[PDB]
């Protein structure tokens, strides 16, 4: 059964619904982005209508084979007609095809569902600025203080001086980037453009890669393992055994890896600057754990939600556990007291 917080009042719509079978008056389901917690249940089976981004939908045909009479893709940042409401789809800065989704509701109510994002004070600029927003679905994922991490910028910065620095100190060292869904796909392509490679991987994941309107994107990767120095693999292939196992398959090309796992958030943030971060080490292999993250921080998030100024707050993640769900009503409360709204 679906839960409160993916249906939307007043409306036939849900969002991110596609996992508790035909929902009971739902004549339009909407999807935020292609990952699995939130797609779970789509397959070329589905027979409602679906809405969603460009990308969104180029990977609904090609990875999941959605049939395209079901498959609805809206332009950006335009006002658009669905099921007679109108309804505004806005860039999430999460990963590629990922959009917030505004409703302006028939009795003059206006929502705003952030999917998942990473708060950004370019979107003060965007069709937000315009008109008061009533009931705000909030992406939670990080709302606690003890949530700190770097720009996206300060992270690629450091990746790529790290990267350059150990291939030009050896040029027969390879370097791996571990990868799960779609995302982060800076952290793989500034490396590779620095060493003047291209990225190289398995055939499903350049498929998925080629759904994803990157410019350029022919010059860039490839499946050809034996022309690239910069390699993906699977996270869960991102460790002292699985990186050995590789480093075997090479042919004896290279004699060292230097890896990246782009996490989210780790306790180490709440010591160890970004500058600062060490990899660990067993003979000639070394993991870097890189806090790139594609939700926002608890200053973003805070600094969002004062700005937009919403009268009511329904948070979509962290809502199983009654600390949880206290924690953050008492992070709202504190927000709106300090504001004046
Ligand atoms: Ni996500």
């Amino acid at each position: 059964t679906c839960p409160f917080y993916k249906k939307i009042p007043g409306t036939g719509f849900t969002v991110d619904a596609f996992q508790y079978g035909v929902v009971e008056g739902c004549t339009a389901y909407f999807l935020t982005h292609f990952h699995s917690d939130h797609y779970a249940g789509l397959s070329k089976h589905f027979t409602f209508p679906v809405y969603c981004s460009e990308i969104t939908g180029n990977l609904l045909k090609n990875k999941l084979h959605v049939q395209e009479q079901y498959i609805h893709p809206l332009p950006l940042d335009t006002e658009c007609i669905v099921n007679g409401v109108k309804v505004v789809l806005l860039d999430a800065n999460h990963c590629p095809g990922a959009v917030m989704i505004l409703f302006y509701l028939p009795n003059g109510t206006v929502i705003l569902h952030t999917g998942d994002f990473r708060a950004d004070p370019s979107m003060e600029r965007s069709l937000l600025a315009d008109q008061k927003v009533h009931m705000l679905y909030l992406d939670t994922t990080y709302c606690s203080p003890e949530y700190t991490f770097p720009s996206q910028q300060e992270v690629i910065r450091f990746a790529i001086n790290t990267a350059f620095e150990a291939v030009t100190l050896n040029p027969h060292a390879l370097v791996v980037c571990g990868t799960y869904s779609i995302g982060k796909e800076k952290v793989f392509l500034a490396i590779a453009d620095v060493l003047g490679s291209k990225v190289g991987m398995s055939q499903e994941k350049y498929k998925t890669l080629q759904c994803l309107n990157i410019p350029e994107i022919n010059s860039l990767i490839t499946t050809d393992m034996c022309s690239s120095l910069v390699h993906l693999l699977p996270m869960m292939q991102i460790n002292f055994k699985g990186l050995q196992s590789h480093l075997k398959k090479c042919g004896g090309k290279y004699n060292q890896i230097l890896a990246f796992r782009p996490t989210g958030w780790t306790h180490s943030n709440k010591f160890t600057r970004i500058a600062d971060v060490i990899p660990q080490t067993k003979g000639n292999i070394s993991i870097y754990g890189i806090p790139y993250s594609e939700h926002s921080s608890y200053l973003e998030m805070k600094r969002f939600v004062q700005w937009l100024k919403p009268q009511k707050i329904i948070p979509t993640v962290n809502v199983g556990t009654w600390k949880s769900r206290s924690t953050m009503e008492k992070y709202f409360r504190e927000w709106k007291l300090e504001a004046g709204y």
